[PDB]
């Protein structure tokens, strides 16, 4: 396929510039115990991080006390049997509009979230997985990308327990992306570390507590493909439908060794997670914030040193600021523009010129090859420099 790129297809262009920090989404706030208004306005500099906004819904995962029923052991419900229905797929408004119905009545949900960051700069939400007691929700959540924001009227509800594994990536996501916020979160990683299980993955835990063995053949996948694939329905259909089960089962055992408080303790700071551009990143970085994190090479000379001359860091430097200004330009990441082997190949061989460039042994991105002449010039540029600084 080619898989067109989803965001040409968004009612708001994605803006990569980062000229202002981060702004939520959040025009409606339910559950709400600090009006929107409090909420949306700015926190001026200061020394440890600059100029930014604060999370919405800080106030009440501090405040907002956990359903009683989460304090208490109960008789845990079993998963129910994977063939007794098929999920159910949400990509429609009157869909999502039903499904809110039924999470609504519901005393907690699991959750879990399918992310894609290579044919985008900050990434994109590609699915949300929801699992009640009864049925498991596969959610599109590319083309229903505007309208899930209504689903923190049961997100921030802290009545209803939003049941994630390891969520400090989907909550700096969900925020991000659809504007969604949690409320009475219970983390089942930070459930397994305190009850110190061997090992604290989900992998882990489907296999010991529901004897279904996963496979990461899908941790690589394009989660932008419509429609999903079977084996990948299946497995993203399996991130949520059995967690409730689980949780009964970690939850029981938090409360039978006094330890719940400290899981929810972690859970509402996870929640509390806020997301903004690296431009405004605190300056000491803490687990309280979260900025992109370059998946490559060590900022400019790298230190995956593939024998980088002396002089050539000032030309390894400005293909980087290139790379990420392009990036940023098409909405892409810097590995589609140019991976770093090849950023690395271009700093070894210093072509300069269209041939020297297409031609390099390595092999070339789409990005390089219509860029061929200006990285040649620039690389001429840099050559030059050198031959003349001393």
């Amino acid at each position: 396929g080619m898989v067109e790129k989803p965001q040409l297809k968004f009612k708001s262009p994605i803006d990569n510039s980062e000229s202002h920090p981060f702004i939520p989404l959040l025009k409606e706030k339910p559950n709400a115990l600090k009006p929107l208004s409090e909420s949306l306005r700015l926190v001026d500099d200061d020394e440890n991080n600059p100029s930014h906004y604060p999370h919405p819904y800080e106030y009440e995962i501090d405040h907002q006390e956990y359903s009683p029923e989460i304090l208490q052991i109960r008789e845990e419900i079993p998963s129910k049997s994977w063939d007794d229905s098929v999920p159910i797929w949400v990509d429609t408004s009157t869909e999502l509009e039903s499904m809110l119905e039924d999470l609504k009545n519901t005393k907690e949900i699991a959750v879990d979230l399918e992310h894609h960051d290579y044919r985008s700069y900050y990434g994109i939400v590609c699915l949300m997985q929801i699992s009640t007691r009864e049925r498991d929700y596969l959610v599109d959540t590319l083309k229903l990308r505007e309208n899930l924001h209504i689903l923190n009227e049961v997100f921030t509800n802290p009545s209803i327990v939003k049941v994630f594994h390891g969520a400090f990536m989907d909550i700096i996501w969900l925020q991000r992306d659809l504007g969604l916020y949690v409320v009475g979160l219970f983390d089942t990683y930070h459930a397994s570390k305190a009850i110190g299980l061997p090992r604290h993955s989900l992998a882990y835990l489907l296999e010991n507590f529901a004897n279904f063995k996963t496979s990461k053949k899908y941790q690589l996948a394009d989660w932008r493909i419509r429609p999903l694939s079977k084996p990948m329905t299946a497995a993203a259909r399996a991130d949520t439908h059995f967690l409730l089960n689980i949780y009964d089962q970690l939850r029981n055992k938090l409360i039978e060794s006094n330890k719940l408080a400290g899981v929810l303790y972690e859970s509402r700071n996870v929640a509390k997670r806020r997301f903004e551009y690296s431009k405004y990143r605190p300056l000491t970085p803490s687990s309280e914030v979260y900025s992109p994190i370059e998946k490559e090479s060590p900022w400019k000379i790298l230190m995956y040193q593939y024998n980088i001359p002396p002089e050539r860091e000032v030309l390894v430097r400005e293909l980087y600021q290139w790379r990420d200004l392009i990036a940023r330009r098409d909405d892409e990441s810097p590995r589609f523009v140019m991976p770093n082997q090849l950023l690395a190949a271009l700093v070894a061989y210093t072509p300069t010129d269209v041939i020297g460039v297409v031609s390099l042994t390595n092999g070339v991105t789409e990005h390089v090859r219509q860029n061929a002449k200006l990285l040649a010039n620039l690389i001429r540029d840099a050559l030059r420099n050198i031959k003349n600084t001393n």
